[PDB]
């Protein structure tokens, strides 16, 4: 089987084909268009209708090119760009219409890992390893390995933003450059000290700029390209004795190029003051490679989320056991409401509710009061690695809303996720927590039987329960009440 | 000579003290039934008449406290002002009745002080489980040797289950049975904690405890010893009557008929889900756990001091950071301080310290919006020594500590003024940026700050910036920053 990871970038947006082969990996097809996302991106951060034209045309052709590829062997990744649009949902609703793939956002910590394992796929050297990517729109910085990152650092400068900010009317002079490469040794003071202590035993650089260095240092007699303090002195005087982007006549430079190089050099020179950098190489692997394996992974059922969920329990020591009793009761629920809607009950989703009653109370050692918020927080925020921008923001929202009352109106706008999909979620959250409100004193219901109608659903306890146990009753009662303020939900409580 | 005043549901209560000998001496007891929390409409509004009452009460308790410096006083609110949404009006028209300001303070630090106050008061020993039913809120502890070990408030009282079970004060088998499960379902998710935390005693503090002893003591037991059998005889009285004006029990003031019931329905209620044998009533509590705090502080015994430095250990945060920030922040307020003596009182100066310590606590949630993550940690937690305007203030100053500052944005205080604090954000933005390498850091040997109100200058020794670039870069950001800030200029000098 062959499988496509996309990438929307900044400059381009990407593809890649590849299939397993022999239990090993082959890369197929590579295609990309320019589609110049990032130069539509305004002052206030919104992105101009002719670069969205740009970008679903593109996504257009793609989608023609992909004819016949299931959604499981495809994956299209949006990044900084996408990030840092104000309307990037406009985008994605846009984009649904020409490409039957739905497009997920990653962070940049996420981005950076993806990079990581990209060079650790591509590269027979183990050993610690600094990774460098300047893009379009942020710059990565990952120390790890045997495919685990020790620090991830992601930021906001690329060689776009800095065109704009730093060489207006793409004039070079070398108070425009020492702006740009301050500005850039600026952005990373705060991760300095940390990642020289860390060390690496080689420096691995990705994408544009870091290629283009590469190029151009070969064709100043440099055989091995390889990026050195020295070579980048004699990268920046060669840029120097020009004027302006358009008159930039570099050997080993593409007319494309020539348009942002001189601030990615820029950026690639306070990285190197900032990280006193000896010797970087390029890497032959970045984030598409790293998407490709990652998706291999989960064919074999290799998910690092769960690592991720396990981490995130332990770090904030929750009751593991009340974790488990309230997993449980909400998943023999789960189970009669899949039942009975198997075409509503999608495994993703599944996974997101599971990993929510794992983790809704990691927030307990902020406050017991208020409680659910201080879990969203958390879960929210967090550097989650595995997860993409909508499932962890689902996973937040599931555990935003297991307790008190609950506003349809306030509920984020998924592009991954439809409310028929998410909203009995909540419901069973609700309900698995609410019947173990007592903790380990809980007396679980030997039986408990759901019978769904549309949001309309019965639970069916056994004969005489609730004389024994009134308290839980009361609780029901009290979650009666808060769906009657939810339209379309009814809940009814019965005995057998 | 020092006083401590409670604005309750059913009173408002002032208590002032003295220590002679080493000893606490009560000098005084002052008390006016305001019905602070009858005036709480079904919107959660207090009414008019309410707070003209309160405001009435306060300029009598400010005659009698006259003279008092300011640490000499301490004005708390609990549940009542907690709740009313109206709160802020009524702490904005206290200013002009009393000079000292009202301190509203959290349902788990309102435990911790009634825990602190049965212990400094009571001879019992050993661990103790400490109740206290009030007219909005009910508080329970556990804990022992002064240290609170389990903390957990209610919101259950005798006044808001009046309304809620017995409407009309009528009195049924049937309200009070929903008063008494209504009370357990409150206590679901602590009762199995408590229980297996045990307590070798079981103390009971206030006015629904206070009301069921007389009555029990009035007719005709034994001992002050409260128990299951006795309270059941106590609901078995009650229900003999239909409504509470009927109430002839002896012990029973006209001011308790109004709430005794639903009280004894909670304490029921407590008595069930913790399985209590025996309770003693305290004559200690909340008052008594603010007398001693004072007291305490007066003697340089800050308990915000362990909880500063306990957050700190807890989040892991590099604590030489905190350090070089807090050495930077505090070099420039103490000359801040000697240029405007009268903007700098020891209170906010203490939260600029803790906000300099703190500001890192965040970092475990993420490295990207700092400033927020470590501010929600701080504006969210349980912070015992904290009132819940020095908690909201130290989370602000963290808030602000990054990044353009919207003044649009701030909450708005009542025990701090905009003129006060504002240069602490700029002390602690400051102190922050300027340590931005970490350990790296180069210390400028010597900083001179001149202030003209907000237009600051900053001046460092001669061309210290040219072996420090990356440093004048960020006060250039910072300086830009001010400029979206009307009344902030900030000038970088060397000489």
């Amino acid at each position: 089987q062959e499988f496509a990871a996309v990438d929307l970038g900044s400059n381009s947006f990407h593809m890649v084909i590849a299939r397993v082969v022999d239990g090993a990996m082959q890369i197929i097809g590579r295609l990309k268009q320019r589609v110049h996302l990032a130069d539509g991106l305004g002052p206030d951060n919104m992105l101009s209708e002719e670069a969205m034209t740009r970008g679903l045309n593109c996504l257009s052709l793609f989608a023609e090119r992909l004819q016949g590829f299931s959604p499981a062997s495809v994956c299209i990744v949006g990044t900084h760009t996408l990030r840092q649009a104000l309307n990037a949902t406009d985008f994605l609703k846009r984009a649904e219409k020409v490409i039957p793939y739905p497009i997920e956002i990653i962070s940049g910590n996420e981005e950076a890992r993806l990079i990581f394992m990209g060079v650790e796929h591509t590269q027979p050297e183990k050993g610690r390893k600094l990774v460098i990517d300047i893009g379009g729109g942020s710059t990565e910085l990952v120390i790890g390995e045997n495919f685990e990152p020790i620090l991830v650092e992601s930021r906001r400068m690329g060689c776009v933003s800095f065109a704009q900010l730093y060489f207006p009317g793409g004039v070079i002079n070398k108070e425009n450059f020492q702006r740009a490469r301050m500005a850039a040794a600026q952005k990373l003071e705060t991760l300095t000290w940390q990642f020289r202590i860390q060390g690496w035993n080689v420096a691995m650089g990705a994408s544009g700029t870091i290629k283009a260095a590469h190029e151009v240092l070969m064709e100043m007699g440099e055989k091995d390209g390889i990026i050195t303090p020295e070579r980048l002195e004699k990268l920046v005087k060669e840029v120097l004795r020009h004027r302006n982007f358009a008159s930039l006549s570099l050997p080993g430079l593409s007319e494309e190029r020539k348009t942002v190089f001189v601030p990615g050099l820029a950026i690639l020179c306070g990285v190197f003051d900032a990280l006193a950098i000896r010797e970087l190489r390029l890497s032959d692997g970045a984030l598409r490679e790293g998407v490709l394996y990652e998706m291999e992974g989960r064919f074999r059922h290799q998910d690092v989320r769960s690592r991720t969920a396990s981490s995130l329990a332990n770090q904030y020591h929750i009751d593991s056991e009340q974790a488990r009793r309230v997993l449980d009761t909400t998943m023999q629920m789960y189970e009669q409401w899949r039942e009975q809607q198997p075409k509503l009950a999608h495994p993703q989703l599944e996974a997101l509710l599971r990993w929510a009653a794992m983790l809704h109370e990691v927030g307990l050692n902020i406050n017991h009061s208020g409680l659910h918020r201080h879990s969203a927080y958390i879960l929210q925020n967090s550097d989650l690695p595995g997860f993409n921008q909508e499932q962890q923001l689902m996973m937040a929202t599931l555990v935003r809303y297991h307790r008190k009352a609950i506003k349809l109106d306030d509920l984020p706008r998924f592009t991954l996720f439809k409310k028929k999909q998410f909203l009995p979620l909540i419901q069973l959250l609700r309900l698995g927590v609410l019947l173990n409100n007592q903790r380990q004193a809980t007396t679980t219901p030997p039986t408990l039987t759901l019978i769904t109608d549309d949001s309309h659903w019965t639970l069916r306890f056994p004969h005489d329960w609730f004389s024994q146990n009134a308290l839980v009753l009361l609780d029901l009662e009290k979650e009666q009440e808060y769906w009657e303020g939810v339209a379309g939900w009814r809940l009814k409580i019965e005995e057998e």
